DNA sequence: TTGTTCTCAGGTACCTCAGCCAGA
DNA sequence: TCTGGCTGAGGTACCTGAGAACAA
């Protein structure tokens, strides 16, 4: 049994709450004693361009594997002993997926019994149900019914959730009344299905600043005020693993706003910093760029 | 002339299942 | 009959922009 470092577990619990998945399944199976086979899996998905991150996990956790699916990759752990050992250690730090974790640990321990009785098996399948109910389940076929046949601790965890479900954005917004016809915009955002808004609300309390906004079926925590933002990113930046470049770039920009609102040179140079931030992001619908701002030649 | 609030939306990058096979 | 490595995809729940309007 490997013991995992607490700091590793804090960050990881956040990223897992963000991009991870804790899953239990009943596999239709003729060979199986009860025509069904239970699978338990922990997943971390990420764009293949960042599979190094998932490759790190394999090394740090020390078990599991990484697979590709064209554009997107996954870390996967289904081996039972190690899975229980890992989840046992991770669950105290989970906030969104903690109930799932614990249910998967219960199932794992009750296994030996489940396989030696039709009735014990059934009960266990009703835990798989529960887990699926907790997840954003949408394509599940085989169900049990079928079978009837401390500030550093918060910043480490918050870095994790931010590296996964969050976004550090910098924008150049076209505007007539602006001295150089464009307005700089910096934003820290965290996104979440509106049914977990209570979580983005918690952030407003813990961070001290910002607001939660709703739209369609999702909500955002957003932070755009130049001061608070600089304060926050200065604190949070040491603990980021995917978005550290973006965080610094935003701090470097904020520090050079003074001299940027003075000369068309500094302004256009700071615009290239915005370009770099979007390059680093998974940018897809960006319109106004620095080259655009180079119409300032007019 | 600037900062900020508040909502919307394109295009995925996730999540959460589905399943087959070889080995012991 | 059991376990773990490996593969495919449905349908969002995110990310990362956009811009109109309020408040200075
Ligand atoms: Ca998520
Ligand atoms: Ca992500």
């Amino acid at each position: 049994n490997t013991k995992y470092n607490k700091e590793f577990l804090l960050y990881l619990a956040g990223f897992v709450d963000g991009d991870g998945s804790i899953i239990a399944q009943i596999n239709p199976n003729q060979s199986s004693k009860f025509k069904h086979r239970l699978r338990l899996t922990f997943y971390v998905t990420q764009k293949t361009q960042r599979r190094w991150f998932l490759d790190k996990l394999v090394d740090e956790i020390g078990v599991g594997y990484v697979r590709d699916s064209g554009s997107v990759s996954q870390y996967v752990l289904s081996e039972i002993k190690p899975l229980h050992n890992f989840l046992t250690q991770l669950q105290p730090f989970l906030k969104l997926k903690q109930k799932q974790a614990n249910l998967v640990l219960k199932i794992i321990e009750q296994l030996p019994s489940a396989k030696e009785s039709p009735d014990k098996f059934l009960e266990v399948c009703t835990w798989v149900d529960q887990i699926a109910a907790l997840n954003d389940s949408k394509t599940r076929k085989t169900t049990s019914e079928t079978v009837r046949a401390s500030n550093k601790e918060f910043l480490l965890y918050l870095a994790g959730f931010v590296d996964s479900d969050g976004s550090i954005i910098a924008q150049i917004k076209p505007r007539q009344s602006n001295k150089f016809k464009h307005q700089l915009s910096l934003t820290f955002a965290v996104t979440q299905k509106t049914q977990r808004r209570w979580f983005l609300d918690k952030l407003v309390d813990e961070i001290g600043v910002g607001y939660v906004y709703d739209s369609g079926s999702v909500s955002d925590y957003r932070l755009s005020e130049i001061k608070p933002l600089h304060n926050f990113l200065t604190q949070l930046q040491p603990f980021l693993k995917l978005k550290q470049k973006q965080a610094n770039l935003v701090l470097k920009i904020i520090e050079q706003l003074p001299s940027a609102k003075e000369s068309p040179d500094k302004f256009l140079e700071v615009c290239t910093w915005v370009d770099q931030i979007a390059a680093l992001n998974d940018s897809k619908t960006r319109k106004t760029t620095s080259e655009t701002v180079r119409a300032v030649l007019d």
